[PDB]
């Protein structure tokens, strides 16, 4: 279930159930954020794992921007997988690929 997908068809999935999950900070959250996730840096994840609010049946996984998440892909995978999982191509970079504005604003 472990794969990559482009921003273009994500930013679909995210709007129609694909929970993403924040594998990567808090205050990135403040700064930037993403198309659909919820805070869950892997610092988190280790201290828990997948939630329940984020474990609808097909999710996805990001970072601020390395794409490093199918390099540990293998651990997010017993801690996501089996459910259905994926990556947004590239950490953030994806979002912006097609040049999307991420939710960079407190409150909205």
């Amino acid at each position: 279930a472990l794969t990559t997908i482009s921003p273009h068809d994500a930013q679909e999935l995210i709007a129609r159930g694909a929970k993403l999950i924040d594998i990567r900070d808090a205050d990135e959250y403040l700064r930037e954020h993403i198309p659909e996730a919820d805070l869950a840096p892997l610092s988190v994840l280790e201290q828990s794992g997948l939630p329940a609010k984020l474990r609808h049946e097909q999710i996805i996984f990001h970072c601020q921007a390395g794409k490093r998440t199918s390099n540990n892909a293998d651990k997010l995978a017993a801690i996501a997988a089996p459910a259905e999982i994926f990556l947004l191509e590239d950490g953030i970079d994806g979002w912006k690929k097609a040049g999307l504005p991420v939710a960079v604003n407190k409150s909205q």
